[PDB]
């Protein structure tokens, strides 16, 4: 397989925003994701402060801690599939991702086709990570919760 | 500014430094020491290495871990342990806490000598995953280890 992109990265709240997709992955540890031989792609958040990140991210870090729900509608067939993404580290660094059968799918119409991605993306306090608010030290409020939308064609499994 | 704690260690494609300065305020609130409590606020820095094993580049913040810290008074013989928490601040992600030192109401947590021990497990106690596949896998992670520093506790420089 290769890495294909999603739409357009977006620059938003601070971050860079892009999706990408990839084959299936095998993750440790086991049991916690679907296994590669049951799904057909690898869907990848990849989220990196931006220059002058107002909470205290310096440029190109890994925005860690996010929360990530994912929506992917066929828009032929009407099939709608959730999830949410989670965090973990690959050679090329960490990222946001989960397995997701496509083709595989049984229970919907989740074949080559026209596609809307949502990404419902929530901040890092909701997991706990904290910040510093002291004048000294501190940095900025948090962004709301926020959606981010993408259209693309899937062509299959990069094969 | 922060005072540096010992010297760092380089170990499991991680730099492992300790420093301190004054306490700080987090939120969200009821989770870190309150500012006005402590003495200090301890913050372990933690960064890929070159070539880090586990994919994270060089430099990055190592996300996800579990770290306790024992420190010890070795002039007086008292000894206290809590939690590192991952946070924030204007020069970007930790793990932080605030420490009472002069106002531990224990005592024996004054200007003198310190050991300080870090214990730290992998991200995947925290569900953190690895791709382990041949294109793009990692290696396995660190099983949990401790470090450990000397230093001169001089006073609270709030
Ligand atoms: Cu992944
Ligand atoms: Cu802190």
């Amino acid at each position: 397989g290769g890495e294909v992109p999603i739409g357009d990265p977006k620059e938003l709240n601070g971050m860079e925003i892009a999706a990408v997709y990839l084959q299936p992955i095998e993750m440790e540890p086991r049991g916690i994701d679907l296994a590669a031989s049951l799904a057909d792609i690898h869907l990848e958040a990849d989220i990196h402060a931006l220059k002058n990140n107002p909470n205290g991210f310096p440029e190109g870090f890994w925005m860690p801690y996010l929360t990530i729900a994912y929506e992917l509608k066929n828009t032929d067939t009407g099939a709608i599939k959730r999830g949410t993404l989670m965090p973990m580290v690959a050679d090329d660094g960490p990222h946001y991702g989960a397995n997701i059968a496509m083709e595989k799918d049984k229970k919907g119409g989740f074949g080559v086709g026209n596609y809307e991605l949502t990404f419902y993306i929530s901040n890092p306090e909701k997991q706990g990570f904290g910040r510093h608010v002291d004048e000294e030290t501190g940095v900025g409020k948090w962004f709301e919760p926020f959606k981010v939308d993408y259209k693309f064609k899937y062509t299959g499994t990069p094969k």
